[PDB]
């Protein structure tokens, strides 16, 4: 089918407090009428782009937000409007998590980062050291227990370790990612998943754990740690362990480094149910009762909205998400971030079977990437030609337009025409000698159809106005056709070129 106008469908990971949700839309229900439905489909962050592109999936999709900047370059996401007032109720870095070539493409919600979980009866005191853990599952076994179960299929679990010597996903210097430097084969990126193919190898873990595997030994108490986000910490609460949850351990001396993720809400490019859906996350869910109700389901993190994380960060468990955090990295949200996390759960997977050798594994992981990234140097360019290309038409339509320059005040003599200066928007942080990016935003309609948005101004001596395009891709192979344009000029009503 097509997504249904007049209620929202909401997808979320299982592993989340999908049912706090449900109980929020059910609130949203009772005051207003819409139906909210929330859904927790396997496999959503490769499901959502399979259906958003042909017009269907929910109105409203939560992830961490390294997937989102892949979601919206293809089209998949619309942008979100909120204002100042709003935005000014949630935390400048999160906001910050959700920007994407300058603009907010998704309601950030909750900052989550892996810890160490220990059961206190079994150890009273946490290794400091992943070194120390062969010797710590020794003692276990003699006691038919073990040391440390964590989820060996997602490599989410297992980057903190090899990120902790040295591998890094993309250079990261200052502000800009270098994508055509990755660290995933580097000198520490081996130590890690070789020190961790070693546990395998000596039996100390099993390389077919997963989450559910993992979870269960914990609480149940059969291992005496853990490795997991604040979501778990509901179902170890209801299993009466006593546990802790603290610092990853040490790596060669050094901070694991968790890449850490901002759950957030995206809204559906093709929803025909856009401020509905704004609603909701704004009014119901971003609210402290709202991130209540999700939060006593399954524990969120530390919260984006600042005026609930007061209460929240009083809790120890949340204090030590937090110093995990600093010593980690916020993740990318870089579109070859899905290329990045595929070729690393490839290499983790093969390295922990005994099928591919560590150095095998990286090399073909870092292999990957590198192509990915070469791919998507290119697809840069393309769409850079594009938006360009974009811009100029858009211009010469405005500027040769008689009642625009009128509304403009233009000085066209005997001489000729006054020339006008046209630019970007405009705002967007530190872009000077007026030089500024001029990007379109792309979004699929219900049709799953590609339209381009373009906002930028056009001076005159007299005036500054900003023009708004809408172009959409034909169905040749043609350039695309304007569906929309109008420009708004100080003193003038708007004018519209193409209605
Ligand atoms: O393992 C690769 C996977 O890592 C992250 O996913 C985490 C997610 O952020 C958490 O919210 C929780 O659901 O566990 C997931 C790992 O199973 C990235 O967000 C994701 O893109 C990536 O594929």
């Amino acid at each position: 089918m097509k997504i249904e106008e007049g209620k929202l469908v909401i997808w979320i990971n299982g592993d989340k407090g999908y049912n706090g949700l449900a109980e929020v839309g059910k609130k949203f229900e009772k005051d207003t009428g819409i139906k909210v439905t929330v859904e927790h489909p396997d496999k959503l962050e490769e499901k959502f782009p399979q259906v958003a592109a042909t017009g269907d999936g929910p109105d409203i999709i939560f992830w961490a937000h390294d997937r989102f900047g892949g979601y919206a370059q293809s089209g998949l996401l619309a942008e979100i409007t909120p204002d100042k007032a709003f935005q000014d109720k949630l935390y400048p870095f999160t906001w910050d998590a959700v920007r994407y070539n300058g603009k907010l493409i998704a309601y950030p919600i909750a900052v989550e980062a892996l810890s160490l979980i220990y059961n206190k009866d079994l150890l009273p005191n946490p290794p400091k050291t992943w070194e120390e853990i062969p010797a710590l599952d020794k003692e276990l076994k003699a006691k038919g227990k073990s040391a440390l179960m964590f989820n060996l299929q997602e490599p989410y679990f297992t980057w903190p370790l090899i990120a902790a010597d040295g591998g890094y996903a993309f250079k990261y210097e200052n502000g800009k990612y270098d994508i055509k430097d990755v660290g995933v084969d580097n000198a520490g990126a081996k130590a890690g998943l070789t020190f961790l193919v070693d546990l395998i190898k000596n039996k100390h873990m099993n390389a077919d754990t997963d989450y559910s595997i993992a979870e269960a030994a914990f609480n149940k108490g059969e291992t005496a740690m853990t490795i997991n986000g604040p979501w778990a910490w509901s179902n170890i609460d209801t299993s009466k362990v006593n546990y802790g949850v603290t610092v990853l351990p040490t790596f060669k001396g050094q901070p694991s480094k968790p890449f850490v993720g901002v759950l957030s809400a995206g809204i559906n490019a093709a929803s025909p149910n856009k401020e509905l859906a704004k609603e909701f996350l704004e009014n119901y869910l971003l609210t402290d009762e709202g991130l209540e109700a999700v939060n006593k389901d399954k524990p969120l993190g530390a919260v984006a909205l600042k005026s609930y994380e007061e209460e929240l960060v009083k809790d120890p468990r949340i204090a030590a998400t937090m110093e995990n955090a600093q010593k980690g990295e916020i993740m990318p949200n870089i579109p070859q971030m899905s290329a990045f996390w595929y070729a690393v759960r490839t290499a983790v997977i093969n390295a922990a079977s005994g099928r591919q050798t560590v150095d095998e594994a990286l090399k073909d992981a870092q292999t990957r990437i590198e192509a990915a990234a070469k791919e998507a140097a290119a697809k840069e360019a393309a769409a850079k030609a594009a938006d360009t290309q974009l811009f100029n038409r858009a211009v010469s339509m405005v500027e040769k337009n008689k009642d625009i320059r009128s509304l403009l005040q233009c000085d066209d003599g005997i001489t000729g025409k006054e020339r006008l200066k046209a630019y970007g928007e405009l705002i967007t942080n530190d872009k000077w000698t007026r030089n500024r990016p001029i990007v379109s935003t792309k979004k699929l309609d219900k049709e799953g159809r590609t339209h381009h948005y373009m906002r930028f101004h056009v001076e005159s001596k007299k005036k500054i106005a900003l023009v708004h395009l809408e172009a959409k891709e034909s169905k040749q192979n043609y350039q695309p056709d304007f569906i929309n344009m109008y420009v708004d000029v100080p003193g003038e009503k708007r004018y519209y070129l193409i209605k």
